[PDB]
């Protein structure tokens, strides 16, 4: 049930740390 | 960025009240 929700969760980690680091 | 961040921000929105209506 859960894991297309895990997994978005973790794809918006990803992102959001991207966009800080991006300078 | 800032665009990849908000799209993933939305689909996990999106996921998290797919799943979460079942119950």
């Amino acid at each position: 049930g859960i894991g297309k929700f895990l997994h978005a969760a973790k794809k918006f980690x990803k992102a959001f740390v991207a966009e800080i680091m991006n300078s």
